């Protein structure tokens, strides 16, 4: 029973209009197709893409895209909350990003300084390192598909639009000639390729950030593709002030032969990306102490509670609500790939001890390793060996703060699929995407939670489960 944020995406049995209220339109696309909506229960704002069935094989491709978004949890990848379908429409309910496309920043300035470009490309590369590690290739990276989270000058980047994305395998190469002319890798046009195609597109973006201009240009799509296919580019007047390090990274990402082209991971490790700032994220002792405290108290959580907390943490908390936790996550993620590993958690504990002025030799040699092994197992909801962003936020967040009245109510209705007012073992099975929950799993829920002995969990019991007979 692996819990992931993606298991909640298509799980509601409710109709869209019973969960969301439309406000204003959003974006610069066809009018009314993306709408800012409010969650009727929590008040959470979201961006809804409404697709008419008149406008979509196409149904299959939309579903594939939803399936891919359900498998990705990363601070630089768009978050999908929910997906609804009715007789007339599909509704893609997404986290709202209000800073506009990177494309619009580009066309409103001459070019980016190296430091501003490095911050952007570092985030893109974190996103794609993570994607590639999860066997997913984007295939349409470009500035139109990179949204800034807000208008704040320090807004993060989110990779959007997975409409061309697919899984890839080591054994079988990809063949579909798919992409956008300025950004598409030559081997994609030749028709045999792998995930290095995303690295090339990111190299094109970087070249544009630093110069203002595409490396392969021309009067029309046909002319652009002819330059792309040859692969010849030049650093031809702005380039005189650009550092040798920046050029070196571009040379490596626009390396023509794909077997010789740098990987996303190695590009994330490039000296230009690694050393563009020495500024440290500010995290005070009390916030880190509290986060660690919360994480280490999580062992022993039963399966209904676990799924309910992950739902609330991964779907019902905004960026504003999780500011402090997000900073701690990025500080602990030493290799900047947007996932926490065993070695990174170990270092996080040693960091905390140093910060608190604790003497580390007062513990057994492997005390920290033993701690992290227990903690990691417990907090790794999908058991893939990493702490993803949403797993981290869920567990590290102050529990009383997470368990608001509205979040509790939303979470209960999400589990109670038939609206009977009680959660059954079979509703537990369905949320985890399995046929049946075994007797031991359900019995361990009931022995703690089923206070009236009826074999199901009502709203009262569900609140008490999470809150000392708490009820909001
Ligand atoms: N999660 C989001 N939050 C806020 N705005 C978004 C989000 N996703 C897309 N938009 C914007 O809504 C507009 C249309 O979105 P989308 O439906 O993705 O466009 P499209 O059909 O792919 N072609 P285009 O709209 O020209 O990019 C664009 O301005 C997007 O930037
Ligand atoms: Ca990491
Ligand atoms: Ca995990
Ligand atoms: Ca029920
Ligand atoms: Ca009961």
């Amino acid at each position: 029973l692996h819990a992931t944020p993606g298991m909640f995406v298509q799980h509601s049995t409710a109709i869209f209009s019973d969960r969301y209220k439309g406000q204003r339109v959003l974006g610069k696309g066809s009018f009314g197709e993306v709408i800012l909506c409010k969650d009727k229960i929590t008040g959470q704002e979201c961006a809804v893409k409404v697709i008419s069935k008149r406008q979509v094989t196409d149904k299959e491709s939309l579903l594939r895209e939803v399936q891919l978004l359900k498998q990705l949890d990363h601070p630089n990848i768009m978050k999908l909350y929910e997906f609804f379908e009715d007789k007339g429409y599909f509704y893609l309910v997404m986290e709202v990003y209000t800073g506009g496309e990177l494309f619009d920043e580009i066309i409103s300035r001459k070019r980016f300084s190296e430091v501003d470009a490095a911050r952007i490309i570092r985030q893109v590369l974190s996103g794609i390192t993570y994607m590639h590690k999860n066997k997913i290739v984007h295939r349409d990276l470009k500035p139109e598909n990179l949204l800034l989270e807000s208008k704040s000058k320090d807004a993060n980047i989110r990779i959007i639009d997975f409409g061309l994305s697919t899984h890839f395998e080591a054994s079988k190469k990809m063949k579909d000639k798919i992409g956008t002319a300025y950004y598409i890798a030559p081997e994609v046009l030749h028709g045999t390729y792998d995930e290095k195609c995303d690295v090339w597109s990111t190299g094109v973006i970087l070249y544009i950030l630093l110069s203002g201009c595409p490396p392969f240009n021309g009067a029309n799509e046909y002319d652009i593709l002819k330059k792309v296919e040859k692969g010849k580019y030049t650093f031809e007047p702005q380039w005189k002030k650009v550092s040798e390090s920046a050029k070196d990274l571009i040379r490596k990402m626009l390396t023509y032969v794909p077997s010789m082209r740098i990987s996303a991971r190695d590009a994330l490790d490039h000296e230009w990306i690694q050393t563009y700032t020495k500024e440290q994220i500010s995290v005070d002792v009390p916030s880190l102490d509290n986060a660690i405290l919360n994480i280490r108290q999580f062992q022993g959580t039963q399966k209904l509670a676990q799924a309910a907390l992950l739902y609330m943490g991964s779907k019902l908390t905004s960026q504003d609500e999780t500011k402090e936790l997000t900073a701690i996550f990025h500080k602990m993620d030493k290799n900047g790939d947007g996932q926490l590993d065993r070695a990174e958690l170990i270092e996080g504990y040693k960091e905390l001890m140093r910060m608190k002025g604790q003497d580390a030799s007062m513990l057994d040699a492997s005390a920290v390793e033993h701690e992290v092994d227990q903690v990691l197992d417990a907090v790794d909801f999908d058991k893939n060996g990493y702490i993803e962003y949403s797993e981290f936020v869920t567990v590290a967040m102050d529990r009383k703060t997470l368990l608001s009245r509205e979040r509790l109510e939303r979470a209960f209705r999400m589990f109670d699929s038939d609206n009977s007012g009680k959660i059954s073992s079979t509703e537990l099975a369905t949320i985890f995407g399995v046929s049946d929950v075994d007797s031991e799993t359900w019995k361990s829920v009931l022995s703690e939670v089923d206070k009236n002995n009826d074999g199901e969990v009502d709203f009262d019991e569900f609140q008490q489960m999470l809150l000392l007979c708490g009820n909001l």
